[PDB]
């Protein structure tokens, strides 16, 4: 919409406080005009047509549980735009400061979020198994991270280039909830899931086989189920991320870790300039060896490291 600039107040998911920029005309609606071209935010009101209206509140204040999801998928993409741009210089999703738009309250009960193409989208959760699930910034971060591995890579969103394609989501969504430094951890959706059970996730990094996914290329999954296990064989590559940032001994195969700004300037690398549509397990190799190769030097620890975690879950 057209109108001025403005700061808003409410409180997310979690019933945490947080200021939101917002647009003023006539009523106050969750657009952001302080990144790129814009952040917006819309009410899908339980139904399932995209993107719904662009959210509008009457008094700038967002603190009735029907806002909560709203506040948390906007403030959240805000935070995600802030890590691309300060951390790796990209603007937004398609590096030329793509309007980010988001719907909340997707359906009735619904237990996904996604990135449709166009958009991020969330459920309400159905209470039991999630609540809604823009109240997680590793959920966001995940969606916003599909839409720039459509825009880079590209990665088919089947077999080992889709397991690819989510373990990037998984990366860059625990990054961004370590840039944003709260209650980080290497686990995925545990701020949203299961409000009935304290300490599990959706899934692991450090140890994807506690939620029952391969962490060694010998385990993966080849049925068709999962667009041939694309949530689930993403667990080999992201143990193999969490090795290289804080390093461990796996199967017998020690790894050094060289940090999280590493991980992800070698991973950033290895999307942008070297994985394609069509990439495969040992191309990741490739690509994140070669990237770090480009980064710090053939002989460097930081390549080290890359071979020995890649070697430590079976991927030559
Ligand atoms: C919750 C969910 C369901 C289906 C697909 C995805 C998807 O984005 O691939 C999804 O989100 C996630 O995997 C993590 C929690 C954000
Ligand atoms: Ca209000
Ligand atoms: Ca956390
Ligand atoms: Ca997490
Ligand atoms: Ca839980
Ligand atoms: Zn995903």
């Amino acid at each position: 919409i057209t109108g001025t600039s403005t700061v808003g107040v409410g409180r997310g998911v979690l019933g945490d406080q947080k200021n939101i920029n917002t647009t003023y005309s006539t009523y106050y609606y969750l657009q952001d005009n302080t990144r790129g071209d814009g952040i917006f935010t819309y009410d899908a009101k339980y139904r399932t047509t995209l993107p719904g209206s662009l959210w509008a509140d009457a008094d700038n204040q967002f603190f009735a549980s029907y806002d909560a999801p709203a506040v948390d998928a906007h403030y959240y993409a805000g935070v995600t735009y802030d890590y691309y741009k300060n951390v790796h210089n990209r603007l937004s999703y398609d590096g030329n400061n793509a309007a980010i738009r988001s719907s909340v309250h997707y359906s009735q009960g619904y237990n996904n979020a996604f990135w449709n193409g166009s958009e991020m989208v969330y459920g309400d959760g159905d209470g039991q198994t999630f609540i809604p699930l823009s109240g997680g910034i590793d959920v966001v971060a995940h969606e916003l991270t599909h839409a720039v591995t459509d825009y880079t890579a590209g990665l088919i969103y089947q077999n080992e280039s889709g397991a690819i394609n989510e373990a990037i989501s998984d990366i860059f969504g625990t990054l961004v909830e370590f840039y944003a430094n709260k209650n980080p951890d290497w686990e995925i959706g545990e701020d949203v899931y299961t409000p009935g059970i304290s300490g599990d996730s959706l899934r692991s990094m450090s140890d994807p086989a506690k939620y029952g996914d391969p962490d060694h290329y010998s385990k993966r999954y080849t049925g068709t189920q999962d667009n041939g296990g694309v949530h689930i064989n993403s667990g080999i590559i992201n143990k193999a991320a969490y090795l290289i940032s804080q390093g461990g001994t796996h199967y017998g195969v020690s790894v050094v870790g060289i940090g999280r700004d590493k991980l992800g300037k070698i991973f950033y690398r290895a999307l942008t300039q070297y994985l394609t549509p069509t990439s495969n397990f040992s191309q990741l190799r490739a690509a994140a060896v070669q990237s770090a190769t480009d980064l710090y030097g053939s002989t460097s620890q930081e390549v080290a490291s890359v071979k020995q975690a890649f070697d430590a879950v079976g991927v030559k």
